[PDB]
């Protein structure tokens, strides 16, 4: 319990770095990229026992993952990739490693000060999400 506390609540996109590099990185498509980098998404996050619910809400997708720490689960990401999840905790930080066609990516997750700041990494580039409360 508790263990995520100060992630719950409802955060919207306030800034994106780096990230139409990242999708490339990650394989994504031209138009894929492109429609995806515009979005503003909320971000849902909510605990119920050990279950964690995290969810997208945008114009271009709507996302949900559901999961119990260090237990992997199948996941959709928004631009469609059939992907084997495992989010841990580490030291505060939610660490997100997702599995598809011998490729591996890395989200982490951390509260700073008021924002929820979203480190995104694949190979050498790296990608960053800020939220606020919204
Ligand atoms: C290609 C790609 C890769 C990673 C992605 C996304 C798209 C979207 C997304 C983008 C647009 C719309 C919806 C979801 C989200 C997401 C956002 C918020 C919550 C949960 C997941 N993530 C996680 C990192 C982030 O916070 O951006």
């Amino acid at each position: 319990s508790h263990m995520c506390d100060a992630f719950v609540g409802t955060w919207k996109l306030v800034s994106s770095e780096n990230f139409d590099d990242y999708m490339k990185e990650v394989g994504v498509g031209f138009a894929t990229r492109k429609v995806a980098g515009m979005a503003k998404p909320n971000m849902i996050i909510s605990v119920n026992g050990d279950v964690i619910t995290i969810k997208s809400e945008s114009t271009f997708k709507n996302t949900e993952i559901s999961f119990i720490l260090g237990q992997e689960f199948d996941e959709v990401t928004a631009d469609d990739r059939k992907v084997k999840s495992t989010i841990t905790l580490d030291g505060g930080v939610l660490v997100h490693v997702q599995k598809w066609d011998g490729k591996s990516t890395t989200i982490k997750r951390k509260r700073e000060d008021d924002k929820l700041v979203v480190e995104c990494v694949m190979k050498g580039v790296t990608s960053t999400r800020v939220y606020e409360r919204a």
